[PDB]
């Protein structure tokens, strides 16, 4: 009836992270490869985290050609990474 | 009654003034985002654009708002984390 998924051990297609980076970096050209990997590793700046999450949210809320098999892992990325805001303050 | 009730997100208490503050900030940025749409979103987001706007206000409060009370951080992050989940089935 109901399935519980741990977003932390959920597989993420490499092509999704690549797409996500491409979209975020087009929007914010100063958001480079190195900063993207540091975000995946551990968010360390609230404004950068904000822009990272906002690109993922745009992809989920506006992008009409997002492959449907990216919806679950991309949503899990949003839910997982938003958690860093508890300690990461302006 | 509404002052004494403990609402929870993922078993974490969400202070009632936090929901009021969230609504006030969201509604100030988007005056057409009324109380009824706010309550519907709370019950079940039904529009990906409206949910996007709802989440972006909460993310703004966490990322930019310097005077957000400290004890609001965990419940508000909970709300972000939980309401984002609706995107799995809610498509543009």
């Amino acid at each position: 009836s109901n399935i519980v998924l741990t977003c932390k051990d959920l597989p993420i297609p490499i092509d999704l992270l690549s797409l996500f980076f491409d979209i975020l970096n087009e929007r914010h050209p100063s958001f480079d490869e190195h900063m993207f990997l540091q975000m995946i590793r551990k968010p360390d700046d609230p404004e950068n985290l904000s822009v990272f999450l906002k690109s993922a949210i745009w992809m989920l809320s506006h992008k009409r050609d997002l492959p449907g098999h990216y919806r679950l892992p991309l949503t899990c990325l949003v839910s997982t990474y938003s958690e860093y805001f508890v300690e990461l303050k302006p």
